[PDB]
């Protein structure tokens, strides 16, 4: 499940 907030973009 890829977190909705961009670590880096």
């Amino acid at each position: 499940f890829r977190f909705p907030f961009k670590f880096r973009r």
